[PDB]
C-alpha cells in the first residue's frame, strides 16, 4: 500500500440489520465481519453470493479507530455496549478486550503487520500450498501495508535491541525472523489506519451483501448433519433468518472469543455440559471451547527527563523464547483500558515509553465457557490460566532479564533521570525489574505479579480437534470455521497478517472446490 484515505467504497452494500429481508438466501454465510471474514467474504463474492453479518456498526461512526494517533483514544472510551471495544475481565482476573465493529479486531489494533514464522505451515502438518500462502500476502500487502517512515524512540529500540544482543539486523522485512527489525505496519505515513474493511473493496458489489448491527445467535442445522442457516437478531430487537444455497457453506469467522460461544449456542460442544444447560445437543464434541490461549504481556514503563514523541510500534526484537517491542506515548489521566492488567495502576504525568516482552506458544492454556444459555449479547466465561506452565515462566524471566539488557545500553541512556552506573538511574511508573535482585526468583515473582495480555489470544475451535486439515467443523456439512480460534500457538509475534492472509486463502480453497 502507500498512502490514501480510509477506502470506504464499500458502504454502497453495507446495510442495517434492520433492512434485511426476514429470510434470506445465499450461497455463502460469513458471521463476524473481521480480520478473516472480511477477506473471506469479499474473496468468496468474486464468484458467489455471499452474506456477511457483523454485529458491531461501521467505523465511520468511531472517528478515532480511523488515525495512528487514535489507538489509546478507543482503549479509554468506556464501553456502553455498541462502542468499538468490548471490555472484559478472564477470570483468571487480567482486563482485556475484543472489538465489536466492521473490520473486527483490525478496526482497533496495534497496526503491527508481520508475515507468519516459516516453520509454522510445516509444524501444523496441514498441506498448505506456500505459492499461494504468498501471492495471498501479497494481496493483503498491496492492500493495506506500508514500509513505515523513521520515528525517533523506535530507532532508539532498534539500536538498544541491536547493542543488548538482538541479531542480526534484518533491516526492513515482513517475515518474522530472529534478530530486531522494523517490520509493515497497518497505519500508513500519514497516520490513517487501514484495515480488513477495506478489503471488502476487493469483492464484486452484486455478490456481496453486508449486514451491520446483526447479532448471529444460532447456527441452523437440518435434522447426515449439515448447517443449513443461521438466525440473527436486528437494533429493533427483531429475528431475520438466512439461508444456504446448494453446495454452500456457513462460514464462523466470529474469533477466538465468539466463535466457541456461537458454536455452543448452536448445540455443538461438551455433551455433558451443553445437557447440565438445557441445550440441544446437535453434534457432541468435547474440545468446543477447549485450548484457549493468551501470550502473556510483561512490561516496563520508563519516564524519560526529556520529552519523548509518541510512536506506533514498528520496530522488533525476535528471540525464539521472547519477542519484544516498544511503544512511546503521551500521559492521559483517564488509563486505557488492558494496556495495564487492573484500572487501580498509577497515572503517567508525561510522556513514557511502555517496554515490552511477549511469550511464545505459550503452553497455559484455559477455556470459553458460556455464561448466558441463550443470549449471545451476554460475554462468555473465559480463563487463560496465565503461567500454569513453567516452560511459560522461564521464557518470561529470560525476556526480562533481556528487558534489563536493554535498559543498560548506551543508546537507552539519554532517557535515564539519574546519571548513575545503575538502572536504577530511570524514573518508572509502576514496578521496576526486581532492583539488584540477581536471582531467578525475584523475576518469577515479577513475572506472576505484574503479567497483562498481550490480546493475541487464540484457540477453542482447533485445527486436529473441532476442525479437519480444511477447516470443516468435524462430522458436519457446510460448515466451517475461520479466525483466531483455529491454532493453538501463535503464527508470529503478530498475527493480524497471518488471519487476513488466511481469510482470503480458505476463500480461494473453496472456489476451486466448486470449480
Ligand atoms: C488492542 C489489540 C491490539 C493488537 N495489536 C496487534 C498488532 O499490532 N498487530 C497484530 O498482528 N495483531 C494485533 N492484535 C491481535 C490481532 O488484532 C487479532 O488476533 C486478530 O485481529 C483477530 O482476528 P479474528 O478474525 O479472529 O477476530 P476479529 O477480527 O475480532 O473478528 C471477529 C468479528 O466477529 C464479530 N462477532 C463476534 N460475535 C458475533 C456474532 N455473534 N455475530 C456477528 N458478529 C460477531 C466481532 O464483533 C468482530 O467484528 C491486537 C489485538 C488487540 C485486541
Ligand atoms: C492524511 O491524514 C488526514 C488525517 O490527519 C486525512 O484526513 C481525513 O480524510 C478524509 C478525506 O478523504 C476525511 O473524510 C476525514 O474527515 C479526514 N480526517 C481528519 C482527521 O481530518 C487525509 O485523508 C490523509 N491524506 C491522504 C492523502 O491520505
Ligand atoms: C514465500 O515467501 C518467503 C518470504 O516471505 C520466501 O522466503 C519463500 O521462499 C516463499 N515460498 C515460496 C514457495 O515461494
Ligand atoms: C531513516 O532510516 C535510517 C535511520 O533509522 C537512515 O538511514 C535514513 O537517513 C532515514 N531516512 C530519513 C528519510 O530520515
Ligand atoms: C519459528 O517456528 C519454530 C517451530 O514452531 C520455532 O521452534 C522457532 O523458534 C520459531 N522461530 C522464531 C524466531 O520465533
Ligand atoms: C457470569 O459472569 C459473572 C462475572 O462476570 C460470574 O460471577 C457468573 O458466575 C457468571 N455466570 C455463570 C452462569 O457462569
Ligand atoms: C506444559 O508443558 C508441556 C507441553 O505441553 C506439558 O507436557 C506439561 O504437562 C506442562 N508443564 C507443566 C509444568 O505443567
Amino acid at each position: 500500500a502507500n498512502t490514501s484515505a480510509h477506502d470506504f467504497s464499500y458502504l454502497k452494500f453495507v446495510y442495517n440489520a434492520t433492512d434485511t429481508s426476514s429470510e434470506g438466501s445465499y450461497d455463502y454465510i460469513v458471521i463476524g465481519g473481521g480480520t478473516s471474514g472480511c477477506p473471506l467474504a469479499a474473496t468468496l463474492s468474486e464468484k458467489y453470493k455471499v452474506l456477511l453479518l457483523e454485529r458491531g456498526t461501521i467505523a465511520t461512526e468511531y472517528p478515532n479507530t480511523l488515525t495512528a494517533d487514535g489507538f489509546a483514544y478507543n482503549l479509554q472510551q468506556q464501553d456502553d455496549g455498541k462502542t468499538p471495544v468490548e471490555r472484559f475481565v478472564s477470570e483468571d482476573g487480567i482486563d482485556n478486550v475484543r472489538a465489536r465493529i466492521l473490520g473486527g479486531t483490525t478496526i482497533i489494533n496495534a497496526g503491527v503487520y508481520a508475515r507468519a514464522n516459516i516453520s509454522f505451515y510445516s509444524q501444523t502438518g496441514i498441506e498448505w500450498d506456500l505459492d499461494l500462502v504468498n501471492k495471498t500476502y501479497e494481496w493483503v500487502e498491496d492492500a493495506i501495508v506500508v514500509k513505515p517512515n523513521n520515528q525517533s524512540w523506535q530507532s532508539v529500540i532498534g539500536e538498544g535491541f541491536l547493542e543488548a544482543g538482538i541479531l542480526p539486523d534484518n533491516g526492513f522485512s515482513l517475515d518474522h525472523e530472529a534478530g530486531t527489525r522494523l517490520t509493515g505496519s497497518t497505519f500508513d505515513n500519514n497516520g490513517t489506519r487501514h484495515a480488513a474493511d477495506e478489503l471488502l473493496n476487493k469483492g464484486d458489489p452484486n455478490n456481496l451483501l453486508v449486514a451491520v448491527q446483526a447479532s448471529v445467535e444460532k447456527i441452523l442445522f437440518s435434522s447426515n448433519l449439515s448447517a443449513i442457516g443461521v438466525i440473527y437478531t436486528d437494533s429493533d430487537g427483531n429475528s431475520h433468518q438466512a439461508f444456504v444455497r446448494g453446495n454452500g457453506e456457513v462460514i464462523v469467522s466470529a474469533g477466538t472469543i465468539g466463535t466457541p460461544q456461537l458454536l455452543l449456542l448452536s448445540g455443538v460442544g461438551p455433551e455433558s455440559y451443553l445437557s447440565s444447560l438445557n441445550i440441544t445437543v446437535v453434534q457432541p464434541n468435547p474440545y468446543v471451547g477447549q485450548f484457549v490461549y493468551d501470550n502473556p504481556r510483561n512490561f516496563i514503563n520508563i519516564l524519560p527527563p526529556n520529552p519523548i514523541e509518541a510512536s506506533v510500534a514498528t520496530v522488533l526484537g525476535i528471540r525464539s523464547d521472547y519477542y519484544q517491542v516498544s511503544l512511546s506515548s503521551l500521559p492521559f489521566s483517564t488509563p486505557p483500558f488492558s494496556l495495564f492488567p487492573t484500572t487501580s495502576y498509577p497515572l503517567p504525568n508525561s510522556t513514557f515509553a511502555h517496554i515490552v516482552s511477549q511469550v511464545p506458544g505459550p503452553l497455559s492454556h484455559g477455556s470459553v465457557t458460556l455464561n448466558s444459555s441463550s443470549d449471545v449479547r451476554i460475554a462468555p466465561n473465559i480463563k487463560f490460566n496465565y503461567y500454569s506452565n513453567s516452560t511459560d515462566l522461564a521464557n518470561c524471566v529470560s525476556g526480562m532479564k533481556k528487558l534489563g539488557d536493554l535498559l543498560r545500553t548506551k543508546a537507552l541512556e539519554p532517557y535515564k533521570a539519574r546519571d548513575v552506573l545503575g538502572i536504577d538511574g530511570f524514573n518508572y511508573l509502576g514496578v521496576p525489574l526486581p532492583e539488584n535482585q540477581t536471582d531467578d526468583a525475584s523475576f518469577e515473582t515479577f513475572c506472576l505479579d505484574n503479567v497483562a495480555s498481550y490480546w493475541h489470544y487464540h484457540g477453542g475451535s482447533l485445527v486436529g480437534k473441532v476442525l479437519d486439515d480444511s477447516f470443516r467443523v468435524m462430522g458436519i456439512k457446510a460448515l466451517r470455521v475461520v479466525d483466531a480460534s483455529t491454532f493453538p500457538y501463535e503464527p508470529n509475534s503478530h498475527p493480524q497478517g497471518f488471519y487476513l492472509m488466511l481469510g482470503r486463502y480458505v476463500g480461494l480453497q473453496i472456489l476451486q472446490e466448486r470449480s
